[PDB]
């Protein structure tokens, strides 16, 4: 409602990237001591992508416990993230114990290997069921179980194994594959779609530990679907979609991590998916079957 009546005066007064630069100018600033430490810069993809001291993710390793990687505790929504970035061929391991020790049910990964025409993700999952993978500096192991491959996106089933004690849990792979680095979906259905796809999966349960989403940064693309889902998520608690400022939360999120939503595009898709998925969370249960049409996943 109340913010159906901001996006028309803000698209009709042409002022996306005056809002989204208030948004960069008010947001927090915390240390990021541990990520800047000279032994840490190698487990860094971006010189100025770090995760705060005070919401950075520790591994349970004695050596080293640092990922770049931040807890976003959403507390009046009740939800928990992990945003990340991408893993680099070092820090494999790393990620996947990091979603050994904090419980996680699914992964979202919102970018592809190669984008632009550089690597902006390691390849750290397993493409064949027959080729597993070991990360033998955190005794894990990582087998493809199956994989759904739709149109624009593709679910994997994974096992994850504890070399140590031997215990397995399977992990969720949710691959979105046509989100452009430092862009938008393609329209708000095909969004919608991939977004309750994940929710419908259990993933986001408080029965589990937080969903991983990552990108190439781990701030644009993956700042965008966390925003939509935890106000998506606020409306549905109140059953008020008018009780929910997109501006007031995208700003506490970056209490817990910096950057998170790249450009003014991605702040105004985020209002769009917003607006359009309120059409389910307060009854048109039909609208769900119209995003999974006009999203094209069967093609």
């Amino acid at each position: 409602m109340e913010m159906e009546k901001e996006f028309e005066q803000i698209d009709k007064s042409g002022s996306w990237a005056a809002i989204y630069q208030d948004i960069r100018h008010e947001a927090s600033d915390f240390p990021c001591r541990v990520a800047k430490l000279p032994k840490n810069k190698n487990r860094n993809r971006y010189r100025d992508v770090s995760p705060f001291d005070h919401s950075r993710i520790k591994l349970h390793q004695e050596d080293n416990d640092y990922i770049n990687a931040s807890l976003i505790k959403m507390e009046e929504a009740q939800r928990s993230y992990i945003l990340t970035q991408g893993p680099l061929p070092n820090t494999c391991g790393h990620f996947w114990e990091m979603v050994w020790e904090q419980k996680s049910r699914g992964v979202v990964m919102l970018n592809r290997v190669m984008e632009k025409g550089s690597l902006k993700c390691a390849q750290y999952w397993p493409q064949k069921e027959e080729k597993e993978m070991i990360f033998e500096d955190t005794n894990l192991k990582l087998t493809l179980i199956s994989e759904d491959i739709k149109s624009y996106y593709t679910v994997r089933q994974l096992e994850l194994e504890n070399l140590t004690t031997q215990e397995t849990r399977e992990i969720l792979h949710f691959h979105y594959g046509t989100w452009p680095d430092f862009g938008v979906p393609e329209s708000p259905a095909s969004f919608l779609n991939f977004l309750f796809k994940v929710r419908e999966s259990g993933s986001l349960s408080p029965e589990h530990g937080p969903v991983v989403v990552h990108c190439s940064a781990g701030i644009g693309r993956s700042g965008t679907f966390c925003l939509a889902d935890t106000c998506l998520l606020l409306m549905d608690k109140r059953k008020d979609p008018s009780s929910v400022d997109i501006k007031k939360v995208l700003l506490e999120m970056r209490k817990f991590r910096m950057g998170l939503i790249q450009t003014a595009d991605q702040l105004r898709f985020s209002y769009l998916a917003v607006i359009e998925g309120a059409k389910f969370i307060m009854g048109d249960s039909s609208v769900q079957d119209q995003w999974k049409e006009l999203s094209h996943e069967d093609l």
